């Protein structure tokens, strides 16, 4: 069997429409089979002094399906090696959002600046279902 | 059709009981259709110097259903604009928890204090299913 | 009925194989019924000055099932009390990963060092399903 056939056990897996606003970057991909996230690239060069943060363009936009959420998580390697984090982690991408995904990077190292270059992988994007809960206000939890 | 009718495609959507311990705040709501989270308010005024953190009352309590988790995520706007983050993000709200949701806000800006006023939206609350996994200890992964 | 019988409503609950690389630590457990996470221990003593971070061994390895993700979240108590956080939170554990779970702890307090002792609970591990999305590149979202 070739690629185009959806294997049985992946019949149900979901699709995510994506637009490369920056066509010069590779499409986000999973580094390994079963990996939770696809790796987002930086569209830009940016240098972050200790304690500084930046809102960095990834060059993509996505259409998260209704009933789901996209989540932007930090890469573990850079987090440890150089103290790179994401201010609003986990970044919450709503089903209705059709703008460019931007990553609020922050340098949590005390002394060493972090240089990010265009084309570097700077975060990962997961997609999960979410319960769009209906609030039921009660006067006490007994009542419910 | 009017509001009270549960549309077909939302027959299965879950309910979340909530108690406004602070009845003076609006109920948390989704800013847009399909948004992953409902926006939590601060019950209080608080001022956070750079690097400082506070445990801020939201004026609500919830009953996350068994088999699910509530998750407190930072708002992207404040995160970028002013460096506001959440120390324990993502905040983990257990199914059994019936206390007030409190938000561990922290100012990650190097120089500018953040002022939060009562009634400001300071986080978002998502609800997701969680696998309540049964651990199976093995001596090596082959064995399993 | 005794323990070994899987109750009806937990017929479907998933298993997580785990190896204690450090057999001297307790197995991670849920502190209460319905808790989202199991509590990870530190295998080691470590002292974190303000602003410093460390990659701390938990003494376990796990096999997250294909179609799921493990997620390492900070404990709320330590986060508030002493400013302890996790640089890459939420830590993303892929289905394929068979190495030791390590926690990138960071001291976000301005002045007081944090001492972690072997055997202390330093994070929690959740397991959730994840959508292993198939990207569909489009030239505009209309097109899709
Ligand atoms: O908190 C964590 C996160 C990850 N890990 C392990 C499990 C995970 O599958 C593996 C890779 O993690 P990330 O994808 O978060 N980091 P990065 O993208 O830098 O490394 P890789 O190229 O291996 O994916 O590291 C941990 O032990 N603790
Ligand atoms: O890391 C992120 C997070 C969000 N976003 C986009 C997608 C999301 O749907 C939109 C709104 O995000 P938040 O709800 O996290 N922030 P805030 O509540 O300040 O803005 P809004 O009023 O638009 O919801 O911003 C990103 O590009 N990157
Ligand atoms: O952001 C949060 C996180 C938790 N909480 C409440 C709900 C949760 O079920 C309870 C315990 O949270 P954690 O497990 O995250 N922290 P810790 O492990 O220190 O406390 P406990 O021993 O109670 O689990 O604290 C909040 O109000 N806000
Ligand atoms: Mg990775
Ligand atoms: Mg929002
Ligand atoms: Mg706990």
């Amino acid at each position: 069997h070739s690629s185009g056939l959806v294997p049985r056990g992946s019949h149900m897996s979901t699709t995510l429409a994506i637009v490369r606003l920056d066509p010069g970057l590779p499409l986000p991909s999973r580094a390994h089979d079963g990996d939770a996230g696809v790796n987002l690239y930086s569209a830009e060069d940016v240098e972050l002094a200790p304690g500084r943060r930046a809102l960095v363009r990834t060059g993509v936009a996505v259409a998260v399906p209704f009933g789901m959420v996209g989540l932007v998580h930090p890469r573990s390697g850079l987090a440890t090696r150089v103290g790179l984090s994401i201010v609003n982690s986990p970044g919450t991408i709503d089903a209705g959002y059709r703008g460019e995904i931007k990553v609020a990077l922050i340098n949590l190292d005390p002394a060493a600046p972090i240089v990010v270059h265009r084309g570097d992988r700077i975060a990962q994007l997961l997609v999960q279902r979410v319960e769009l809960v209906e609030l039921v206000e009660v006067s006490s939890f007994d009542e419910a």
